[PDB]
């Protein structure tokens, strides 16, 4: 069974990792391109992203644990548990060359220690819609002059008691709508097909219960992160962000900054959180065009 | 009929004010002092204070507008607007001779607007364990380095598509009981019944729905409020706040100095967010002695 129908040319597969089952749609021949996805959706916000990028490279979009149609971590789920499937996934189908890597809000987190522990085994990095866990992170607000923040979810998903689950339980596809379309500009890309889609994935009960273990785990990130961040980023890195509602706007690069040497940033307007579905045409132009710098197919 | 049992010596009672039936529990003698619960409760939380304050005064505690027995209100929920109901009830009391106000929670956001335009008509003023809405709001942080914030609940309860009537429904007690202790130091004050009868009033659907559109206001109240501040307040005043888990610390009584000319304030060190019931033996007795001190039964 398929929970997302795969591209022309791919093939949905599940590689063992740790123990850990996990699911990927992978295509295309080349240097390799490993896609991560965030919170809510799965490999497939990658869909339309994945058949232009697989022309030069082989390109990779896995399940995070849990998540799709992957197994639970049995280590845990914070980012430097996490990362170690990740690039140990992407380092058997690149074990002699280092890879690229582009990720999105949740895959940020899961993938910033395996990039710091093993800098020469990446080449060019994309980063898109979250902030790297860090102190900052306790300094945005919970409400703002026109409503609701954009994240209070870190609190609500982090809750003891499993609150979310006992409140989301049977009401998955009502809270995903509200969730993605308080967090988009363009709205009218999250048709009720597409929802259906994302929200029967989630409302696994086990990947609902992952999906906010990665924000039980948000604080034991940022602990690991202060240690991780003394050692800065050196390979070619991009980030984008929305500029519109939902969007992160300037703190992306701002942040980014901080953690890589060689960096640059793009704020793309009318567009919020879900770039790849939201501002497909501008987005996969901006990551095929910084991938394709370096060598390819 | 009684969501909750009414003190020997009170009656429970209702009292039309523009066209909304509002309920409310009075008893004893002397000046007025009217006092105003917040958000998950009802009057009953001030059940035991109730009864000292009755032999030098008299007591009314209100249901707020569609929260306990009351119906909702028929403008709308913003500070200025509830603020009319509570103020007009007041004066069908004490006509003639300035009254006492004490208010706790969100009941602060409904009396604040009342008492700065009426500033003649009140006595002395009690606030206890929350903000005036102001800008100061929106530098609260959604998230904490040991998680869950404080005030995260604020864009829950504010956000559309009737979010928090949604997942709540169905899970009126769940919810509450991890509400109320996530706010409170003292926990075992707390019984199975109490919390049944807060969750049995707050289930209500159009109990469950004003109780969020309060927050649904917050907003257009910190607007209203801040034409309002422009009047400080020059009747003696006092702040109460928790000192523990849930208080609010020293942040009530420095917003208050911005806001009132003569304030007094103490932080109740081992108390959270429900003074009257987690620390309700010294809580009562600084607020009895504080109005006290003016002229009383
Ligand atoms: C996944 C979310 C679905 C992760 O949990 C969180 C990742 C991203 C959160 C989405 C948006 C965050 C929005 C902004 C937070 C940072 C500040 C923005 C800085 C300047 C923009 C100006 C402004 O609008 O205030
Ligand atoms: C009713 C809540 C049931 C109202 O919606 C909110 C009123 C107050 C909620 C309780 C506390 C949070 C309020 C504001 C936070 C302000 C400052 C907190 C700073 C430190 C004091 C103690 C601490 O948290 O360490």
């Amino acid at each position: 069974a398929e929970e997302f129908p795969v591209p022309n040319g791919f093939e949905s597969a599940y590689r063992e990792v740790d123990g850990v089952k996990l699911h990927y749609v992978k295509g295309g021949q080349g240097p390799l391109v490993m896609l991560v996805h965030g919170f809510g959706q799965t490999w497939y916000e990658w869909h339309q992203l994945m058949p232009e990028l697989a022309k030069r490279f082989t390109v990779i979009a896995p399940d995070l644990p849990g998540l799709g149609q992957s197994e639970p971590p049995k280590t845990g789920y914070s980012g430097e548990q996490v990362a170690v499937y990740l690039h140990k996934l992407a380092r058997q189908f690149s074990p002699d060359r280092p890879f690229d890597l582009v990720a999105h809000d949740i895959g940020i987190w899961n993938t910033y220690p395996m990039v710091v522990k093993n800098q020469a085994d990446i080449a060019r990095l994309v980063y898109m819609q979250a902030p790297i866990p860090d102190a900052r992170i306790y300094r945005f607000p919970a409400f703002t002059a026109q409503g609701e923040s954009l994240v209070w979810h870190f609190s609500f998903f982090a809750a003891d008691d499993r609150l979310a689950e006992t409140l989301i339980a049977g009401k998955e596809r009502f809270f995903l709508e509200h969730f993605i379309k308080s967090h988009a500009s363009n709205t009218e890309v999250f048709s009720e097909r597409l929802l259906d889609l994302y929200a029967r994935s989630y409302a696994k009960p086990h990947s609902l219960n992952a999906s906010f273990e990665y924000y039980r785990a948000l604080n034991e990130s940022v602990r690991q992160n202060a240690e991780l961040a003394k050692t800065r980023l050196q390979m070619p890195t991009m980030t984008l962000a929305g500029g519109g509602h939902g969007g992160m706007g300037t703190f992306q690069l701002e942040q980014m900054k901080a953690y890589a040497e060689d960096v640059e940033g793009h704020v793309l307007p009318g567009c919020g959180h879900w770039l790849p579905e939201e501002c497909a045409a501008p987005m996969n132009r901006l990551v095929i065009d910084f991938l394709s710098r370096g060598r390819h197919h």
